[PDB]
């Protein structure tokens, strides 16, 4: 441990953690057992004999090591497997599918070769290499649990952007996340990040904006420059979308008033390049400089869908993307699309009716365990829920709780039970007597007051735009009863359900009180109802009249 | 271009006169009248003085003149000129206005000023500091300086302990002065110009990024900016002032001094101010901002988010209702709006059903209004009935009632808005805004939906938990066992059936009916049963 904010040395950083190699291309080294080790990053091919030497000094076995970690394909980590894959026999190799795949085309592997090659010392020698197709590798796939050891369980999360393969690992544990390249390269000189967007922007913005949601880190280790803790690697993901953004501004800045691509690729390159001579060649540096401004150019938001450039900015375009649906099926899906970019992993969507009155019919459709739909529905739990209840009585969401369910004991354990163990509900009334209500819910974090006040407006907004949809597509779960009445039979019950008696209406609308009567026989055909009474609470209650 | 930055016009009520670097802004409220902003540097009296005689025909026309702050580049033509503009009136911060009457403030402003002069110009005749025409202005004051032009003060301290900005609501225009910072014209973002406190400044960029979207936006330096620029320079004021706070720590963890990147920002930034800031003052100022956040940042081991957040901490604390409507007032009035409504549509009488109002249309079109009971046949409350959607006003909504509309036309009402929310006890609620002149643009409108819905939602809950009158319906009070009768019978049960099902006598239920029917005055069991449906009792 140390004072510091940044470690940056050869040796161990951590009880568990040690830096091998050169502290550009680092590679990490993770005990998880008396015998048992894996490695993070692959760094650079010329490098191998060093790290080799630096992992021999802390592992008395290289049968010990079992697992390797690798973010994605750039030859600048991946280029030691094929040199020192053949020494670790009991290693599996582990990456996205993407990646594993890059290293089957011929095509991907020259590239990664090439620009390894490039970078030996004055008169190296490489030691024997194996095939990149032969390499021991195990796919994985975002959201899978590696159990390398018994305190190593670390979580593969998706982080395109920087390339169309990138992944990242969170060691859950320690709040410790390998981010690789997908937050760029952090300046050493001045302590902010360099944005590295090398395939897609929106990709790269939306995968720092799902990784500031991740709890506060305490390590956060980039494949370049070291381990940092503290302020400066909780707040690295915001910090990382920052800059991005930043660089945006400044080339449309540029651009409006008349500079190429190529102008701010030189003048970028002027105060950045020097970090990286000693693993990538300055042409190179360059060429990524001008890429970057090419996608950054295409993607960003001048200055005159849902993303990124403000409320607002999200909110027309969700309306946009709403607009041409004419299958209610698509409506769920996009709104579910929205639940999970908020940060939650399962939604629900719930209508109570007024009627019956002794049992208010509560339907549901959503997305919790179809076990529990099925155990909700099942012993009727419906009925009495807090989360819909609430809405009878406020307009304000509300936050799932223990204090709340305390009159409600077993659908709270139940729920728990099935991972639904934080979530929230907002209600919201139609302008037909109707209870819509919209519940969202995650497993293992707890919902902090600030992302409480953004949820709030982000479900308002998305409940009111549903409930209008379904109701221009006529769903049959707010469908509720298609009831019409004729102009006259309406305003007869207008009358009817202000007391008057048949005779009273056959003087006021001039009509005789056979007419009067018959016409509440027909009204009451349409309720199915058997007298006057439920046809006037029902049509009170249904806003008919 | 996307940054105006020439002297002459800039919108069809805007000019700029003397220096882009340093400029002066001029307004037309009408035919004979015209105010001026930021007061800038001393040696520029007789360039701007020459541009103005361009615009004005009359000098006596200018009747206000806006001061942002008490800086030397902000205040310093005014001894020169007022002299030459009988009917102005000087509007300031309080704390500016006692800085004019210090002798050692007035010492410094007048150093440095003099320090521009070229080595040629004379001086034109000049006055006291203190014998100014100052009035004092306040945060969030009103200034009804012109018929389109209603702009609110709202205090910014922080990169001075007097700052002050100015927020015309028609246009959404936005003079900010220094609060921001220094725009670099190279690269598109802020300077941070830290240099009396941190968290005030931040605090104030946090309470500028509450106001609506901005169309034109005005710093002290450097002209007119519009676009996405003007929309979340705020925002980008606050991210760059945390960047150069994170620079800072991060360099004095290295073991650097300020000296350090003091220097290296003059270096890199001095450049622009060159010709209104003796380059020595940029680098004790480069010091000075620096100290300040090495002072204040934190160690080391989404606008409109804000305008909510804002709005709630207001509404909270207020536990009397004439508050909550004057609230609803003021940002109404920041959005760019004249006048207001909130009403309230109970469900019954069915055929002559209550409609209760309270706002700030004139008296005499209330009058008129219920005189004739629109709130009967209004169509914008209608239209809550069947939908939960925003109306902008329209001749085709008001086909339907001519009479009302024309009638609210002549009252000037020519413009507006109407949003409907349903209230949690089957009350429809409303929320109308209005202006004469200007059509709801596309964008605002937007916008305005949104704020609106919020506002409503909470005005609805807050007077619910202040129990308004208004609010307020019929009291009834029922038990379980009767409400629980009620309940079968809105089902259609017959009494018989209900003392089969509540194991009690039918006579028993008959005499409940009587009891129910007592406290409606309802002559029979239907209206009882309707009129419980619709206040939600069972
Ligand atoms: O969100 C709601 C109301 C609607 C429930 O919607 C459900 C329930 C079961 C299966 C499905 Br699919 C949707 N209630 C919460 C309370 C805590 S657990 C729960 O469902
Ligand atoms: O806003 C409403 C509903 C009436 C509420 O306004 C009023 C009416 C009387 C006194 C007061 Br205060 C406010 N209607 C619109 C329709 C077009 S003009 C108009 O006022
Ligand atoms: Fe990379
Ligand atoms: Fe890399
Ligand atoms: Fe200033
Ligand atoms: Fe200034």
């Amino acid at each position: 441990q140390g004072h510091m904010l940044r470690l940056s040395a050869p040796g161990q950083l951590d009880d568990d953690l040690c830096l091998l190699g050169d502290v550009q291309v680092p590679v990490f080294l993770l005990r998880l057992g008396e015998a048992s080790w894996a490695l993070v990053e692959g760094g650079i091919s010329r490098d191998a004999e060093l790290v080799w030497a630096d992992l021999c000094r802390w592992v008395a076995d290289p049968s010990q090591v079992h697992y390797w970690l690798i973010t994605h394909k750039h030859y600048d980590h991946c280029g030691l497997l094929p040199y020192l894959c053949p020494r670790l026999p009991n290693v599996q190799v582990l990456a996205s599918e993407r990646t594993c795949q890059a290293w089957k085309s011929e095509s991907a592997v020259r590239v990664v070769e090439r620009l390894n090659r490039q970078l030996l010392r004055a008169e190296q020698r490489l030691p024997e290499a194996c095939a990149w197709d032969a390499l021991p590798v195990r796919a994985v796939a975002d959201g899978e649990w590696l159990e390398l050891g018994p305190r190593h369980r670390l979580q593969v999360i998706e982080a395109h952007g920087h390339s169309d393969d990138h992944v990242v690992f969170y060691d859950v544990r320690r709040r410790r996340l390998f981010c690789g390249d997908a937050l760029g390269e952090f300046d050493e000189a001045e302590g902010v990040w360099r944005p590295l967007v090398f395939d897609d922007m929106e990709a790269y913005l939306e995968s720092l904006e799902r990784l500031q949601r991740l709890p506060t880190l305490l390590q956060l280790i980039p494949g370049h420059g070291g381990l940092l803790r503290g302020r400066l690697a909780a707040d690295g993901a915001e910090s990382a979308y920052t800059e991005c953004l930043r660089l945006c501004r400044r080339l449309l800045w540029r651009q409006s008033m008349g500079e190429s691509l190529d102008e701010l690729s030189e003048e970028l390159h002027r105060a950045w390049g020097g970090q990286s001579v000693d693993f990538l060649p300055g042409e190179l540096h360059l060429g990524s400089m001008r890429r970057m401004l090419e996608i950054l150019s295409r993607q960003a938001l001048p200055l005159d869908m849902r993303n990124d450039g403000g409320f607002l900015l999200w909110w027309d375009g969700l309306r946009s993307e709403m607009q041409p649906i004419h299958d209610s099926q698509g409506v769920f899906a996009v709104l579910e699309k929205e639940v999970r970019r908020l940060g939650f992993d399962y939604y629900a969507y719930g209508v109570r009716h007024t009627i019956p009155f002794t049992r208010p019919k509560t339907e549901v459709h959503g997305t919790y365990p179809k076990a529990w739909l099925e155990r909700y529905q099942m012993q009727n739990y419906g009925a009495v829920d807090p989360a819909i209840l609430n809405g009878l009585r406020s307009s304000e969401m509300v936050v799932w709780s223990d204090s709340l369910f305390d009159q409600s004991r077993m659908l709270w354990n139940e729920a728990r039970d099935w991972g639904l163990c934080v979530g929230a509900t907002l209600p919201i009334r139609a302008p037909n007597n109707l209870l819509s209500v919209l519940s969202v819910a995650r497993d293992q974090q707890n919902i902090s007051s600030f992302e409480r006040e953004e949820i709030r407006l982000r479900l308002r907004c998305m409940i009111e735009l549903l409930t209008q949809k379904l109701t221009d597509l006529e769903h049959p779960m707010l469908m509720s009863n298609p009831v019409c009445l004729s102009h006259r039979e309406r305003e007869i019950l207008q009358w009817t359900a202000d007391g008057k008696s048949s005779g009273e209406i056959a003087i006021i609308l001039s009509i005789s009180e056979s007419t009067v009567n018959f016409h509440h026989k027909n009204i009451q055909k349409k309720f199915d109802a058997p007298n006057k009474t439920l046809a006037a609470a029902y049509a009170a209650a249904l806003g008919l009249i």
